[PDB]
């Protein structure tokens, strides 16, 4: 068996997934994007969730909570965004959300990590404070919750951008057994970005998407920062104070790896968190496509934890969750690729930019039949674009078979670096019609492990849906 990134089927758009393992499986907890989607998150939630002893086999546990279930949204006019799940001390699944840009987190519980949830209440502040209203101070945005080894109640939230009032930094509260009543004032626990300046945190405050975690005892808090693209961690020997800024663990355009300055593949916003499964440490995170922020999905790779409790930046893969490079035989969707640029990628992410809708980009067409059925390829190849693929085991690799169509006249190169220095074959690509069809390339690649890149030169644009080692 084998699993690709991103993790769950093509055909599916959860991101903003919080990982965690309940009962012997890891679920996933995200919000709902739609293929071709004109807002963020527009489905109900979801959840899916594979063996925690084998995470290449998710399967889809339906539908568990609804946009018009909390009372604030009767007729579902707002979306829910980025929620997170935990299982509180009283044995419960508690899910915390907040509608979109409502200033007030929910909270709905179960009795099973796979719902049905239950409406449970709003966060609020206790009896004795701002008369025990609705907590609705310091931007409640992105809510994360964790269920500490002791079973005391740790409430993470907040959004604060640097380009009403919104939030200085992370606020942090420990909440009562109810789930619900805060113990006291939410207090800044990680400084955003303006309050970032002069700070080890400097140029990666907390932007939006905590999520905390316990490493051994150690609190280690994830969060978007003000750059959006990049998952950075900060850690504490306390969950609501004292924490000293770690890194970036993962950019979804590979973003600050090695000194990177032009991204690898799309940028946009990122969320998620780390999760220990099986004997490993893995992050998730979520990917961009259908050149708008509204079409994403999740990814995850496997990431280490030095003996000094950092965490070095992972690269973006295409086999994230397999446990080793991919099989060189058999046949590939070409939308699983990490690697996606023309000469357009914008190094500062900006959705407005026209340039968008012409970009090369992951798109899915609607087929007869199943979601299953769908057809998912690579639209708006032209010269300078490069499409690539890590990792594959290459043994006896001949050739590979291109699925392509479109109007282009020009060559088709084959390399194992991004940079298109190794060359391994190449193909003139003469279409000028609109029907799919294959294409053989010889390619003398020495076994082993490697990358795969296919790169464009010349004129027109091409679609790219799927390609296949041809092997001895
Ligand atoms: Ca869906
Ligand atoms: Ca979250």
């Amino acid at each position: 068996k084998q699993i690709t990134n991103p993790y769950l089927p093509l055909y599916e758009y959860v991101p903003d997934g919080e990982p965690h393992v309940f009962d012997g499986r890891l679920y996933i907890y995200g919000s709902h994007d739609l293929a071709g989607g004109t807002r963020y998150c527009q489905g109900d939630y979801v959840t899916w969730s594979a063996p925690v002893d084998d995470l290449k086999s998710w399967r889809y546990e339906g539908v568990i909570y609804r946009k018009d279930q909390d009372p604030l949204n009767p007729d579902g006019n707002m979306e829910m965004w980025a929620p997170d799940v935990t299982r509180g001390p009283d044995g419960r699944y508690y899910l915390y959300y907040c509608l979109s840009f409502y200033p007030a987190v929910g909270v709905a519980v179960s009795d099973s990590p796979a719902g049905p949830f239950q409406f449970h209440g709003h966060v609020k502040y206790p009896a004795h404070i701002q008369g025990g209203k609705t907590l609705a101070e310091f931007m409640p945005f992105d809510p994360a919750v964790l269920t500490d080894a002791d079973g005391r109640v740790y409430l993470y939230y907040g959004f604060s951008p640097v380009k009403i009032q919104f939030s200085e930094g992370c606020m942090t509260a420990e909440l009562e057994p109810d789930m619900l009543t805060v113990k006291d004032t939410p207090k800044m626990c990680v400084p955003g970005g303006k309050l970032a300046v002069g700070t080890p945190f400097e140029g990666h405050g907390y932007f939006e998407a905590p999520s905390i975690r316990k490493v051994g005892e150690k609190y280690y808090l994830l969060y978007s920062s003000q750059l959006s693209h990049e998952l950075c961690y900060a850690v504490s020997d306390q969950p609501m104070e004292g924490y000293a800024y770690g890194g970036t663990i993962v950019s979804n355009g590979d973003v600050g790896l090695d000194g990177r300055a032009a991204p690898v593949y799309t940028l946009g916003n990122n969320h998620g968190g780390i999760v220990q499964a099986g004997g490993d440490w893995y992050v998730f995170y979520h990917r961009q496509t259908h050149g708008t922020e509204f079409s994403r999905q999740g990814c995850a790779e496997k990431i280490t934890i030095k003996p000094d409790g950092s965490i070095p930046q992972v690269e973006i893969t295409s086999c994230g969750l397999n446990g080793g490079p991919l099989a060189a035989g058999g046949s590939y969707s070409a939308a699983i690729a990490c690697h996606l640029t023309d000469g357009t990628t914008l190094r500062e992410i900006d959705y407005s930019d026209p340039v968008m809708k012409t970009q090369i980009q992951i798109t899915e067409e609607a087929r007869d039949g199943g979601e299953d059925k769908n057809l998912h390829y690579i639209r708006q190849i032209g010269g300078g674009a490069v499409v690539g693929y890590k990792y594959f085991d290459f043994q006896g690799v001949m050739a590979l078979d291109l699925t392509v169509r479109g109007d282009a006249g020009g060559r088709l190169a084959v390399a194992l670096d991004a940079g298109m220095k190794q060359a391994v074959g190449g193909a003139d690509l003469a279409l000028n019609g609109g029907g799919w069809q294959t294409v053989r390339i010889p390619v003398t690649v020495p076994n082993g492990v490697h990358a795969l890149y296919f790169g464009y030169t010349g004129e027109g644009r091409l679609e790219f849906s799927d390609f296949a080692f041809v092997t001895a």
